[PDB]
């Protein structure tokens, strides 16, 4: 009935069904590799998403806190991490229309901003 708010996440979700993750700090522009043991964050996150997590396009602060590069076999996806549990999600080579999600209701374990701080402090 309506133009989907979850277009890119559904595609990623089908693809995440072997990934590598790269984290980029947007303040320092330092990069880290997510350990094998922690990589399950994406699957756990996607499985926990309800439809009400997907929101409309919003104006954005000048830059994310963090950038998550999800490297699948052929495809690459990007998740931008902002404040207040807001994130965007899109294929690496096409950001004309990003998915927008609020993550306030998802389980605490799968919140992405505290996840990113944790990978770096490790």
């Amino acid at each position: 009935a309506k133009p989907s708010l979850n277009y890119h996440t559904k595609n990623l979700s089908e693809l995440v069904s072997n990934i590598k993750i790269r984290l980029l700090d947007m303040n320092i522009y330092s990069e880290v590799i997510v350990d094998n043991e922690d990589v399950r964050i994406i699957d756990d996150l996607l499985k926990s998403l309800k439809d009400s997590n997907f929101i409309n396009e919003e104006a954005l602060p000048n830059k994310p806190l963090y950038k998550i590069f999800i490297d699948l076999n052929s495809e690459k996806y990007v998740i931008d991490i902002y404040g207040d549990d807001l994130i965007t999600l899109y294929p690496w080579d096409s950001d004309v229309r990003k998915d927008y999600l609020s993550l306030k209701d998802i389980p605490n374990s799968f919140k992405l901003e505290p996840f990113c701080q944790y990978v770096f402090n490790k």
